[PDB]
């Protein structure tokens, strides 16, 4: 704001905030039984399997 | 107001009243930057300018 007064009449002040980015970082655990991946890939004809 | 009374009259009056014009100055200040002058005038000859 320009003022009336007699002091000095002050420049703006342009601010230059430096900002970073928080990294995170998500994992979840998931099991698979070694009989479940067996029988997946295992030749099948019979109506029970 | 012409009274019953009797006191005196009161002759015609009238009043003049003096104003004036208060004025005002204002300033506020705009820096440039030397070297960013410096640049401004010269012609650009290059894809970097």
């Amino acid at each position: 704001i320009a003022h009336g007064d007699g002091r000095r009449p002050n420049k703006q002040r342009q601010y230059i905030v430096m900002k970073a980015c928080n990294k995170h970082h998500i994992g979840a655990e998931i099991e698979l039984a070694a009989a479940d991946i067996e029988l997946l890939f295992a030749e099948k004809e019979t109506p029970l399997d």
